[PDB]
């Protein structure tokens, strides 16, 4: 109409969208200036003027809303409320309206002011690339419901188990005697806490509960052993971590299960449970990690990638002067280019040399070397501008880059006064970048990287919007609430606080990286209220398991003589290895020399070596070593076996030379190390593992380019880190650690000059620290040491140099992107391979698939026995009583049962327990009722043919057994061990599995997993084998690292040490998960007090290599498991 026609021109003007986006950004800026720790009551100039800007923004929002409705109409597909984000704009408009109205009413209500945080979210529709990406993501969400209901299963089952088992156990610290006698001066705390004010508790075990720590393992204080008086322990006070980790409710159990889903702070709470209740809870925690933490979130990645692929396909288908030439010859000589390559390589080698307290002569050598190299590069500059000419030089901008290097280098040489020495040295790294102009494959690889970034840009902008929104929200609800109490006289804020928007963003990024996010969780959820964990859950989930899987999907979709017998020899030699491996699983460095076990191990090694050399001889006489083709050494695995047997012979010969053991000890160490590799012949002597290892190696080459690029970035950033930090990572750890500046002041107080173990002195330690950063573990501590570092030899101060965040976050982001593109590379390769075959086999299956269609045509009607069940008092059971309306009843009763076990908690009112008992009776009776109905519906033919009614039978049998045993303790007929009742309550959870019948989508998803078990099982066997090899190596290497008070460990706490074999197999399982593995490495490389040669040994050279190789191999094996599942998923989606 005419009134609409007045404003359609303005509202449809792209200028209107431009000014809209501009006011969105200005609103974001006004939000950013919030200072919760400083902005109390808004009694300042900045506060009032920002309130004025927010008023203006609200005015503009109301104006744009009203014009858009009057010009587009209301409540219709073409009207204003047609598109989602128009409705969202409506929502924030009304929210601001009510906020302003309540502000007029003089009501503070800092619970609706927090709604402002949704305002930046309006920009999502004002950028078309963002619009289309978010539209696709929203459209691909609704197919994600299946994995989320799987999430509900694997949270609810374990939460019920936990609340039934460990309810309230966490509380029970260790108290004093009942009628205790003290002369006076009451300093004895009510219970015992080893560290001040209960951040590390001493959870005991009640009498009657078989815990492991039972209040007689307390440390004797070091006079008067006051601690020994802590005799008995009863419940009370608070659960551990400021009342944040417990299993009392089911909400708390869900919080804890979420924490161990993120694989952070895991062994801490596992050891709480072990302290309190039983030693056998590692089964509970490991079964959760394997299922809940790996087969769950990676199923989310698989489902998101697959569904996004098909939604992209769907939307796509919807559309459906003379010597110049002479000198030119020397330039492209194919020998001069390699000469300047060698020049640049030795230049970067020279650059990496410098370190802390470098030799006085060496720095002069380096500076003259720099002069030589810049002179050579300038010579190349002049010769190339001469033989080519000014225009020919500028034709390729790589020449421009080289000229830039030349000019900055000569400027650095000239700039010897000030300023230049601080920065122009730091630009020397660009000289390394000249290699790309030479190496060919590293041109196409970077080109395809840029092709990816072409689309990754919009996702990156989306990510920063998301992180900004959540940082604003956190800074609201947690603002100035993390004030850590006094420690040296003042309440120093936690470094992870939310007080300033800079710290808000860096803390939200920290949490997104899942490193020390539990510290923030506890320190926040004990500040506001226990419901504050929903914020962390929403952040971590919506970010990590949705947006990032979206990024992965974006990349993946973007890239589109004598007699010889060989009948059963392999199985028997595999048996012999099993035996050898259980001979290898016992050499703990604690068996006393000359014991029965030592002798048994020696003789077992003797016979096993005899058997293996015998089979080696058999094979070689069958084939021959290298005498022509098809010999013994024409295959890799035979070469490996020969290598192992040769090392075995060397070891036995040297061992028999034990006399004169001086100077050969290192040889013995190396020979033991190479012994531990012997459990690797299974791959050769088993077909599936052999094929899988070949497939791994084959998939390893197409990602080689990215690996080399990532290693180059590691070297570049390592040299950069050496440049920035030289010897700044020294801090005066003492009783005061205050009012002291430099080493001289520290020695004045005589405390100590402690040296951090993760530093940037050398380039090797630079690479170690960079690997720690890149693996998202313990990187916050390194970042704190980086920001705090002040100068060469004095105390770091808190946040001295907040600019290093750029380095410490840019490294994480770049390394993370390279790792993501490495995965995406594995998938593409594998798909290409299978797709090439696939169709061939599947064609024949489709020829058989129509036969299966013909098979169902046979199935039409074999006179089903409904009539025999008709008129026999059950004409209604078989037909009217087996309808879906009778199964909605069963599902509803299942949900009521779920929500009624979801109500148990510690110290519940007795009335609630009685009501739950009555509800259990109700539900058992009804389950019996439809069990009998189903049994009368049909005889025993289909009763054993359903394969699912048996599940109902088992459940009803468990339920009736449970209700029957309840009577036994009503009448006290027989003394029943409460363990039986425990098992029965905890097993009542089996009534949940009845939902699987209706959830056909979950059935399909779990199936798609199930027909991946060839590859998945072979990879799992490989993974166990890798743990075995690395555990044996670790036991041999770090076996004797004593952990006591005088050697305070950081990561190997109680059973995570390497002493035994299994105790090391656990710590390998812990390192693989990436929880406090950096702590374990710091524990190993630890100079001791000359108590042992292991501490003084070559640990520094070999411990980091051990840990890095293990972490890389474990992660790669897991990636290959995931890609196998994903390919089978795409194949199933094809059919
Ligand atoms: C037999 C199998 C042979 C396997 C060869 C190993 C080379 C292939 C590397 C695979 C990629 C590693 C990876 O994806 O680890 C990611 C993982 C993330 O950690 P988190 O966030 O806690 O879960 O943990 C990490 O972040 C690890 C840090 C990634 C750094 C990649 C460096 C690659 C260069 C290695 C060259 C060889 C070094 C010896
Ligand atoms: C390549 C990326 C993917 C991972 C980085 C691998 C590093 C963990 C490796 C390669 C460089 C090695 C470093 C080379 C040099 C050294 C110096 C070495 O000797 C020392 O300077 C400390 C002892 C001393 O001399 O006082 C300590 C081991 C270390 C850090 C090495 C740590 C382990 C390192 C093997
Ligand atoms: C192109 C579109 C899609 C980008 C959307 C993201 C922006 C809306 C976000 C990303 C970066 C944010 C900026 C990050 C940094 C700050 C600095 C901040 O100022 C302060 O740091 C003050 C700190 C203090 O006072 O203690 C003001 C908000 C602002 C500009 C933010 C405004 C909102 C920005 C631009
Ligand atoms: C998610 C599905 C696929 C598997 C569910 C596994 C857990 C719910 C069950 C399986 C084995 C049970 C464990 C079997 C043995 C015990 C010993 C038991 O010790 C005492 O009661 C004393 C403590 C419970 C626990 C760990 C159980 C915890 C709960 C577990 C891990
Ligand atoms: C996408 C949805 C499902 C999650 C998005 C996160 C927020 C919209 C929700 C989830 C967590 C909730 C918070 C949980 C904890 C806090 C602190 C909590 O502390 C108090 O009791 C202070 C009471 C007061 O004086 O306001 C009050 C509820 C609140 C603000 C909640 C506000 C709304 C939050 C941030
Ligand atoms: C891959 C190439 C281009 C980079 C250089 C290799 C580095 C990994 C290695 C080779 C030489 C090593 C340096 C050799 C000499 C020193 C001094 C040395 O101090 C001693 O007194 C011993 C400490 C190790 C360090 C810094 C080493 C640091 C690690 C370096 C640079
Ligand atoms: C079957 C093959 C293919 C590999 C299986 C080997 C391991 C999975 C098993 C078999 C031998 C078991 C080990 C047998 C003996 C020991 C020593 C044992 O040490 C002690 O308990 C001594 C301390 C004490 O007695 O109090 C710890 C368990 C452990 C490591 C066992 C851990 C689990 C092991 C390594
Ligand atoms: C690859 C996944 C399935 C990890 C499997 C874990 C168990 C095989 C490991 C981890 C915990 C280890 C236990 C940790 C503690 C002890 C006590 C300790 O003896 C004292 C050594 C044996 C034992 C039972 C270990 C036996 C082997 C265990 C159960
Ligand atoms: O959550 C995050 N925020 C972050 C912010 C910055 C940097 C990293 C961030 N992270 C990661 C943290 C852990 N987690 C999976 C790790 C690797 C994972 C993977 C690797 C590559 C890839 F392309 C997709 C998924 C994977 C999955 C299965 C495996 F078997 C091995 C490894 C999700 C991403
Ligand atoms: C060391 C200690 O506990 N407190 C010191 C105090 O003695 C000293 O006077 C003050 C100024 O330097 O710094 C603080
Ligand atoms: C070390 O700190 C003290 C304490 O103020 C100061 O006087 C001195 O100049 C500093 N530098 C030294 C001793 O080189
Ligand atoms: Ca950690
Ligand atoms: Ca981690």
């Amino acid at each position: 109409t005419s009134p609409r026609n007045w404003c359609i021109k303005m509202v449809c003007n792209p200028w209107f969208e431009c000014v809209s986006m501009l006011v969105i950004l200005l609103n974001c800026v006004t939000l950013g200036m919030y200072q919760p720790c400083d902005d109390m009551d808004c009694l300042s100039d900045r506060c009032k003027i920002l309130q004025v800007f927010d008023d203006f923004i609200f005015i503009f929002f109301a104006m744009e809303m009203v014009l858009k409705m009057v010009a587009l109409g209301i409540f219709g597909k073409k009207c204003y409320l047609g598109d989602t984000w128009n409705r969202l704009d409506f929502f924030i408009v009304m929210a601001g309206m009510v906020e302003y109205s309540l502000d007029l009413q003089n009501i503070n209500l800092s619970a609706i002011r927090t709604v402002r945080v949704l305002r930046p979210l309006k920009a999502i529709n004002r950028v078309p690339s963002m619009r289309i990406l978010v539209n696709l993501l929203l459209d691909t969400l609704p197919m994600l419901g299946n994995v989320l209901l799987l999430c509900f299963f694997v949270f609810f089952i374990f939460g019920i188990i936990g609340v039934q088992l460990w309810a309230g156990l966490l509380r029970n610290r260790c108290f004093l005697e009942e009628n205790f006698t003290i002369q006076g001066d009451v300093a004895l705390p009510p219970y015992y806490q080893p560290e001040e004010d209960d951040e590390m508790p001493f959870i005991c075990s009640l009498s009657g509960d078989n815990g492991i720590m039972g209040c007689h393992e307390i440390p004797p204080l070091k006079c008067v052993n006051w601690n020994r008086y802590y005799n008995v322990c009863r419940t009370g006070s608070a659960n551990p971590h400021k009342g944040a980790i417990n299993f009392d409710n089911i909400g708390y159990a869900w919080i804890v299960i979420f924490q161990v889903i993120t694989l952070e702070g895991w062994v801490e709470i596992m050891y709480y449970v072990m302290d309190a209740h039983s030693f056998y809870n590692f089964i509970y925690f490991i079964l959760l990690i394997i299922v809940g933490s790996f087969f769950m979130i990676n199923l989310c990645l698989v489902v998101i990638a697959t569904q996004f692929s098909e939604t992209k396909q769907r939307e796509h288908r919807l559309m459906l002067r003379e010597t110049r030439a002479k000198l030119r010859g020397i330039v492209d000589s194919k020998y001069f280019n390699r000469g300047i390559m060698m020049a640049i390589l030795v230049n970067t080698v020279s650059m990496g040399i410098e370190h802390h307290e470098q030799p006085e002569e060496l720095t002069n050598i380096l500076e003259i070397c720099n002069v030589v190299f810049t002179s050579m590069f300038a010579l190349e500059m002049i010769l190339k501008l001469a033989a080519f000419g000014l225009f020919d030089y500028l034709r390729n901008p790589y020449n421009i880059f080289d000229s830039i290097i030349v000019i900055i280098s000569i400027w650095e040489i000239v700039g010897q006064a000030d300023g230049g020495l601080s920065v122009l040295r730091t630009f020397r790294l660009l000289r390394v970048l000249k290699l790309v102009r030479f190496m060919p494959a590293l041109r196409r690889q970077l080109v395809v990287l840029m092709k990816t970034m072409d689309n990754v840009a919009t996702f990156c902008m989306l990510l920063m919007l998301f992180i900004f929104i959540f940082s604003i929200l956190g800074m609201h609800i947690f603002g100035c609430k993390f004030s850590l109490r006094t420690d040296t006289g003042d309440t120093v804020p936690d470094r992870k606080n939310f007080d300033s928007l800079l710290w808000a963003i860096v803390t939200v990024f920290q949490i997104l990286t899942q490193e020390d996010w539990n510290v923030v969780l506890y320190n926040g959820m004990a500040s506001t209220s226990p419901w504050a964990s929903l914020y962390f859950v929403a952040l971590m989930t919506f970010g990590n398991y949705v947006l990032f899987n979206l990024l992965v999907a974006i990349l993946v979709e973007g890239f589109q003589q004598t007699i010889i017998a060989h009948k059963l020899f392999d199985y028997v030699v595999l048996a012999f290895i099993f035996l050898n491996c259980i001979t290898i699983a016992l050499e703990r460095p604690q068996i006393e020399a000359g014991s029965t076990e030592r002798i048994f191990l020696t003789v077992s090694n003797y016979i096993f070596t005899a058997i293996f050399v015998g089979e080696m001889t058999l094979k070689v006489v069958s084939l021959g070593l290298y005498f022509g083709e098809q010999a013994y050494l024409r295959s890799s695995w035979n070469v490996l076996d020969g290598f192992l047997v040769f090392v075995s012979i060397i070891d036995i010969v040297v061992s028999l030379a034990s006399a004169g053991g001086a100077k050969i000890l290192g040889v013995l160490r190396v020979l033991r190390l190479l012994r531990t590799l012997r459990p690797l012949r299974v791959i050769s002597r088993a077909p599936g593992l052999k094929l899988v290892v070949e497939t791994l190696i084959s998939s390893l080459k197409p990602i080689g380019n990215i690996v080399l690029i990532c290693c180059a970035f590691f070297i570049i950033f390592g040299i950069l880190g050496v440049q920035l930090f030289k010897g700044k990572f020294y801090h005066c750890l003492g009783v005061d650690t205050r009012n002291i500046t430099n080493r001289s002041d520290c020695m004045a107080a005589n405390y100590r000059w402690v040296h951090h173990k993760y530093n940037f002195d050398n380039l090797g330690q630079a690479l170690m620290s960079l690997f720690v950063l890149a693996s998202k573990d313990g990187w916050v501590n390194i970042m704190y040491n980086g920001l705090d570092a002040v100068a060469v030899d004095q105390q770091p101060v808190t946040n001295h140099n907040p600019w290093m965040l750029l380095y410490f976050i840019s490294f994480l982001l770049i390394v993370s992107f390279f790792v993501l593109n490495m995965f995406v590379g594995v998938v593409v390769e594998n798909f290409h391979k299978c797709r090439q075959h696939q169709e061939a086999e599947e064609a024949r299956r489709r020829e058989e698939k129509r036969l299966r269609r013909l098979e169902k045509k046979r199935r039409k009607a074999q006179r089903l026995p409904y009539y025999a069940t008709y008129c026999h008092t059950r004409l209604l059971i078989h037909s009217m009583c087996t309808s879906h309306y009778l199964d909605i009843f069963i599902t509803f009763i299942i949900c009521l049962n779920v929500v009624t076990m979801s109500l148990e908690h510690y110290n519940q009112p007795t009335s609630l327990e009685t009501a739950l008992k009555y509800c259990n009776y109700m539900f058992t009776t009804v389950f019996v009722l439809e069990a009998v109905l189903k049994l009368v519906a049909f005889g025993l033919r289909r009763f054993f043919k359903d394969r699912w009614n048996q599940l109902d039978l088992a459940i009803v049998l468990l339920s009736v057994m449970g209700i029957t045993l309840e009577e036994i303790e009503i009448n006290a007929a027989l003394p029943i061990n409460p363990t039986i009742i425990r098992i029965m309550r905890v097993l009542r959870i089996a009534r949940v599995l009845k939902l699987l019948k209706m959830a056909t989508g979950m059935r399909a998803l779990l199936d798609t997993v199930v027909q991946a078990l060839p590859q998945v099982g072979n990879l799992g066997l490989l993974f166990m084998l890798l743990f075995f090899i690395y555990a044996a190596l670790g036991v041999e290497l770090f076996g004797k690292l004593v952990c006591n008070d005088e050697n305070p460990c950081e990561g190997m706490s109680r059973h995570a040490t390497f002493e035994n074999f299994g105790m090391a197999f656990l710590t390998l399982f812990q390192v693989s998960t990436g929880d406090n593995w950096n702590g374990i490495m710091k524990d190993t490389l630890r100079d001791c007090t000359h108590d042992e040669r292991s501490c003084l040994s070559s640990l520094q050279f070999v411990s980091p290599l051990y840990f890095v190789s293990f972490v890389l191999t474990a992660q790669f094996v897991l990636i290959n498991v995931v890609v196998a599942v994903l390919m089978k998923h795409l194949d199933d989606s094809n059919k």
